[PDB]
């Protein structure tokens, strides 16, 4: 599924991301925009045999099990396929773990590079949440 910006903002608000560990809703929408373009089916195969999955491009070496990543862990206790579903519930739950375990959103390269120095509230402009 390709979410609209505001459809994703509303879903993320419902699932408790607004101000989660100090990150306003627009951070998470911005991160999704640049990580996946709002496509739940996005993947990125890395050279090291890991793959980034879903709307927040969550990596299989650490966070989910895809059964094909050498020397890996599954900290979210999920199959990576659950991160390709239209329903973002499991992706959000895992993203919350990433931001707890990492003491922030720096795990997301695209958020670091495109979001953190901007007015992230722009990503919520117009949205009925």
């Amino acid at each position: 599924k390709v979410y609209s910006r505001c459809e994703l903002a509303a879903a993320m608000k419902r699932l408790g991301l607004d101000n989660y560990r100090g990150y306003s809703l627009g951070n998470w929408v911005c991160a999704a925009n640049y990580e996946s373009g709002f496509n739940t089916q996005a993947t990125n195969r890395n050279t090291d045999g890991s793959t980034d999955y879903g709307i927040l491009q969550i990596n299989s070496r650490w966070w989910c099990d895809d059964g094909k990543t050498p020397r890996s862990k599954n900290a979210c206790g999920i199959r990576c396929s659950v991160l390709l579903r239209s329903d973002i519930t499991e992706a959000v739950r895992c993203a919350k773990r990433i931001v707890r375990d990492g003491n922030g959103m720096n795990a997301w390269v695209a958020w670091r590079n495109r979001c953190r120095g901007t007015d992230v509230s722009k990503w919520i402009r117009g949205c009925r949440l």
